[PDB]
């Protein structure tokens, strides 16, 4: 019955906004920039990374690189979250423990670019609990292999972000992208399909309910999951050019365990 | 208003079984009740735990205690799963600010951990699996110096616990209570969460005194044991970091 999935909905957008701390309406409010009730630094160039440093704070060499290790402890960080938020999910503590950690591994990353969209315009990024701003520019101006790592992500948000989605729409939307089955390496491949049939069952309300006017949202929606696919891989291969480019710079261990191709 | 507490008192029987599997009137019809309709394997010496490894479908598939801690911190997340549920059903606990929410499940999650425990639990040992099994007290004692006396203290309370004699109904209104403590650090609007409390504890008076004629002051019995739940968890939550000198996507799974 349709008043079941909409209290699954309404489960996963309180659990979605107690495990994030950016949420996209958060991050469209200061990206609008009529909203000044703290606008973010813009970081363009290197004087203004100079300054972006000066008076932005974040938890602590050439720039391409610094810049890179900052971006990676995010990437631990969302982990974290995503991690809290999975464990919400109705059943996927149920689940046996090496597909929890399954689920995780995989579905980390294409949650970490659906959201890396709500901090993405088609000119950049918030940074650093938004207190930042990087351009795409900046970014597709580093050292020769860091010049276009994350090129791609942003093309993928300018399409993805034309989907309109809010929060209580990812939210169910995170929740499908972790319990999916088709993931290497699963026990049981029939409760976590039985979850997500819930969940894509919750979607689909949801969709049709906060989006009328937009139909077949639904199936676009699923279908940006092709082009999530393909960030992840392209992103692992690059990750690789840097794990001998740069046999002197560190990767930390957490995002490590997650990346054994 | 009479009818009011035990209205409220109804809701949250019918919340707490609906998000608690294993209901103490269950869990004791299995342990220590000839109800031998069904039985649990029981595990009372290191060649019965390889056994029950083997029949039983522990969902964690390494030495023996450490696999044992596992297993235990596997069941501990699913549970703050069913307390957090079990919480939204409490009246008025959604309306909160969601950071109090979050705070009075983060500190009072492991006290609502050791009260169900005691419904699991007996002199001899305690349920474990959905109560497939039956871990008995002596053999989690003599497990290695940092786990074999992880596990007395809580036998030491549930005996105390259980005696009260508290049942489903009377439980579903305590652990309500717990949750909704004002006390806990850090939370932004303590009014709400009194309030509510002053109603639950309200509820609770009313429903001991109903369920248990003459167990004289069992309220007053049953707020003091809260004392001990305090004190426990001190020493639990001082005894998870000694392990931690001992022993990573998991790890980021059991935060604690
Ligand atoms: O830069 C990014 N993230 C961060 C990088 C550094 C940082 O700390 C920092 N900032 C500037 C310079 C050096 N270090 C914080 C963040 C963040 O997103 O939280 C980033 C975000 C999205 C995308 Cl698509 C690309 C990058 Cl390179
Ligand atoms: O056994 C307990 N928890 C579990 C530990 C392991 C486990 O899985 C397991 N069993 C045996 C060996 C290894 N792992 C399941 C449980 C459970 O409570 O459901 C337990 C329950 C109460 C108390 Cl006071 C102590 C423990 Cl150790
Ligand atoms: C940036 C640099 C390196 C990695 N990595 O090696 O995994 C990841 C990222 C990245 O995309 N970080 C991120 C995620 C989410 C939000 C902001 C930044
Ligand atoms: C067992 C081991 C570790 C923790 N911990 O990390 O805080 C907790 C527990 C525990 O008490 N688990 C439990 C809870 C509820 C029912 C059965 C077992």
């Amino acid at each position: 019955e349709s008043a079941d999935l909409r209290a699954l909905a309404k489960h996963l957008y309180d659990s979605y906004i107690k495990s994030f701390p950016l949420t996209k309406a958060k991050a469209r409010a200061i990206l609008t920039g009529k909203t000044t009730d703290k606008s973010p630094f813009v970081i363009y160039d290197m004087n203004s990374l100079m300054m972006g440093e000066d008076k932005i704070k974040f938890k602590h060499k050439e720039v391409a690189i610094r810049i890179f290790q900052g971006c990676q402890f995010r990437s631990v960080e969302a982990v974290q979250e995503i991690t809290e938020y999975a464990k919400s999910i109705p059943g996927f503590v149920n689940l046996d423990l090496n597909d929890q950690v399954t689920l995780l591994k995989y579905g980390v990353h294409e949650i970490i670019y659906t959201m890396l969209a709500s901090l993405m315009n088609k000119d950049g990024v918030l940074i650093s609990e938004g207190q930042g701003f990087m351009t795409r520019e900046f970014l597709k101006s580093l050292r020769k292999p860091f010049g276009d790592f994350m090129e791609p992500k942003f093309e993928f948000a300018v399409k993805f972000n034309a989907l309109e989605l809010d929060d209580s729409d990812l939210a169910i939307f995170i929740a499908v992208i972790i319990l999916s089955g088709d993931r290497p390496g699963l026990l049981n491949v029939k409760p976590i399909e039985d979850i997500q049939d819930n969940l894509l069952q919750a979607l689909e309300l949801q969709l049709k309910l906060n989006h009328p006017e937009s139909s077949q949202l639904f199936a676009k929606l699923l279908q940006k999951m092709t082009d999530l696919r393909q960030i992840v891989t392209e992103h692992v291969q690059l990750l690789q050019v840097i794990k001998k480019t740069e046999t002197d710079m560190s990767l930390h261990p957490l995002l490590q365990e997650i990346y054994k191709d």
